[PDB]
């Protein structure tokens, strides 16, 4: 029958944005301090609006804060060294947004002065500048996505023994069904893909979660599939909370046992850039015949262009 | 002699946005019950992106959130009737970006289910159905200022006698000189006008104010001047925190007495939408033979074709 | 066989601190002016109170309102909660728990002791009906005033269950003692492992396991209040009103009574978080058991007088 | 004519409880085993407190301790008994003398409740640790209480070493307003900057108590150096005096050389980690100048009530 290996191979024309899992995986390799400017240099060249709000997250950046610069600069070159330390194992323990608005707050302070900057004048060995240059020509969805995956993976691995228990955020209420948009999709009437979509929009993570198979598996960009509705609310809950997903267009083709592949095309807008920054994205899914998620996969495209990209079986 | 009466009417070709102060102006005219509807409706049909965080802000939202839908209806007409009570001489006591914070928070909550919604079957009074299509034509810059000046004039007069003490925010530490970025402004080199825009672009008011003369004037879109160096500073502190300003184009122009009168236009962004609204401004300064601004006039632009109208 | 009714009067001879909801009923008949004046009076023939509830968010913002409004608006807003009006401020206050109540009340004695909140006016002059309540709470006992003060406070704002009541706080529940770091009780005349078990989780903040002792049906009877019947109530009672409790129980009796039930009568102090050492409260525990151990009924009294820690007649 | 020197030995019969710095300093020669055994045996007899570290760096280094596993938890506690080179004991170090006791107070009620690491189950102390324990189950109320504040006071690193990070500041109360004030009365004591120093102190005056010293005047609070000037004056008041209640009962009053008098008042102190539970036996001994300002003023914490009495002139 069809399995989570199968499912993952739906719509092989589907062209994702291999350049941030590449640079990703380069910018890995570089040393503490070109990571440190890259993250520096990203960050200013690019229009973000913002949580660290939460009592761990914040005290330790007051600890940062009140750190001599000698002090913070070391706190940095443990992050990106993945060194085994109390703050880095803390780091670990934070969720995605946590993680993200540690990282916002410290450039702040950089930029205030309250922080240690880049040493003036500093030069990006020869492989940390072709990272850089990788990162300007990149669009503007792809170098979001490469700056977010950098920092998510900073600090210690958050599953080795001696792990801190993992913070916690509170659960967002869903949009009341009353206020929610419906999504219209150009060439799609699939009530299981609707209401996917629509339920996401809502921030309605338990409806979302409730359309998976039990063995079912969702695959975020880049990401290995996340099996069951355990592990994929956690996802939703942690990662998808106040995404805007503007579908365009879909595809649907009835396949073998009578299960459905639809494919999707549209923008993914986050709260952290709204309107600014428009992720081109592709979803795949295979519905099974009730009508159950088996699989979906969300894939970043390699241009806007993809959008178009909706081929039909051979 | 000039005076800030005479300033005031510097490049007089200058086409302001009337539809705002207009628009405004029916809105306050409205019953509470189509004020809440057409605030309901602005805040559905408009991608905003955020505070009210600070204790007195927070209580008095976790109030408004353990009341059942009736009474917190009545606490949201109290502050469009502007009724005299301690919710709204508190919300008249919060800052700019507080009231903006409390009115989003509240927004959201109805969206949720947790505030009380507009009911389905409230019909808009005719003149609100008005109101509410004025604002729909209105270009966004237009529709942010018209939703911005509406919620702030919410609540009890803030200097009415019985009025609360005020609250302050935290003063923002300017960015540090090595990561500014310096505006080019073609047709321009005004180094009085440059350094205002520059110093603005770092929230360095202490700089921004140090230009003006002690009785120099500031006039924001659609208000009276802020007249004198500490009254600047305050409004600078409270309403231009983290906006970004990036001037097109600009001319100067000698006038009597050694002064010389710049108009600059170009967008301002701000932090609530960030680079998804460009607002239409131009800048009017009268500058002294010193150097020293006597009055710098803001104006919200009629269309994006006043950005060209420098003549 | 036995009801809430009939458990309600064993042991007959346990003598009350009736004088309590006599000076609580006659404070409420009081004027806001003179019940104002009245607790200041406390609050500062009294200055021994160590702590605050009332850190959480909804009443930190209600006292920073408060803070912020000129003398003559914040007079109004404490004759509002004395006179039990209804306005927002009266119905929130009716809306939070017993210990924010009191640590909201306690700020602001603070705050006019600071010269924030506006004081009773200069030379102010207690109605006689008001002299003759501050007597009646001179002439009581420590555990007696402590009572007044935390009753009357209580009872003002709006009744918290009248009609377009405000959603209740709720408290963060605080984790038990660990069994390895507790106290047990002895007490002199009683061996009941149901009474042990009883003291001992409460002064340990075990509410689970306290209201584990009783049966489906068993019931709770605090001090001049109504019985609370049932564990879901009960220990929503233990949750509000017995954090950080230190029970210390000095003597009982037992006694086996009809269908192989026993009753317990216990006598002691307890000390509040309040006052810690400072104000012991005379008590009474009247407790109903029945053939597995389970409680079925326990009264807590506040006795007139210390002489009652020793009236523990059988029959 | 008078020096800080010669005002420190006025009133040569005073008593004080040298047993606390004794206990203070043996602790302090302990391994870090045996420190936090007796901390813990020390705070179990002491449950009569009544309280702080709500502060955003305290709270939020206290969040890190929770998420730690029990091993990394006692590791840092460890750290601080041993005064090691860590981010946490120089943050400790920054720390108010109410935040480092809010910090411990908050730990110990979380061994209470099984949240932080206990102390070994069968532990067994040093010989020279039970000789520590013993010392302490002896020592009065107010004797105990001091050694537990002093001891824990002293962990985690020196604050002024190189490399410190930045003093926390906790808020200034405003004082009691002037209608509101208690005024203390002294049997045998009129002397106005006697009474007008503990008025002022009892309603966190500190600014008028200040007002009432000699520009190089002193105060010495019990075993420790005196403070010499007035803003260093204050800011001991500010941080270390907020809350106290000064309950003088009797004193002495002498006229001495150079047109000084000197007063010594024998009293209690109450604390608000305390409340009326503990009155610790205090004696003040004032030096002031013919203007009425004082010269030097020592708090001594007694050896017993008797010394309560002791109140002889010569």
């Amino acid at each position: 029958s069809f399995t989570i290996q199968s499912a993952q191979s739906i719509f092989p024309g589907t062209l994702v944005a291999d350049i941030v899992p590449t640079v990703v995986e380069s910018f890995s390799q570089l040393n503490a301090e070109d990571q440190l400017a890259l993250l520096w240099f990203a960050y200013t060249e690019m229009r973000s609006i913002t949580a660290a709000n939460m009592i761990l997250a914040q005290g330790l950046l007051e600890q940062i804060k009140q750190m001599p610069f000698e002090a913070q600069t070391q706190v940095m070159y443990d992050l990106a060294n993945r060194a085994d330390t109390p703050l880095c194992r803390s780091y670990a323990s934070f969720t995605v947004n946590i993680k993200l608005g540690f990282w916002y707050q410290l450039g702040e302070w950089m930029a205030q002065g309250i922080v240690a900057p880049i040493p003036e004048g500093y030069k990006l060995s020869p492989k940390a500048a072709d990272v850089l240059q990788a990162i300007r020509n990149a669009d503007s969805g792809q170098q979001i996505t490469i700056l977010r995956n950098t920092v998510i993976s900073m600090g210690f691995d958050p599953n080795a023994p001696g792990s801190y228990k993992k913070v916690t955020e509170p659960v967002s209420p869903p949009t009341a069904p009353a206020f929610r948009t419906k999504v219209t999709i150009e060439g799609i009437n699939n009530a299981t893909v609707l209401g996917y979509i629509n339920n996401m929009n809502a921030n309605d993570f338990d409806a979302a979660v409730a359309l998976f198979r039990s063995e079912g598996a969702l695959q975020p960009p880049f990401e290995r599939p996340i099996v069951g509705q355990d592990a994929i609310r956690a996802y939703m809950r942690e990662e998808c909370q106040g995404l805007k997903m503007i579908p365009e267009r879909g595809i649907s083709e009835p396949v073998e046992d009578g299960y459905t592949q639809v494919k999707v095309t549209g923008k993914v807008q986050t709260p952290w850039f709204g309107a600014s920054v428009g992720m081109n994205i592709a979803w795949r899914f295979l519905i099974d015949p009730q009508g159950k998620i088996f699989f979906v996969a969300i894939d970043l495209l390699a241009s806007p262009k993809e959008l178009l990209n909706l081929v039909r079986k051979h």
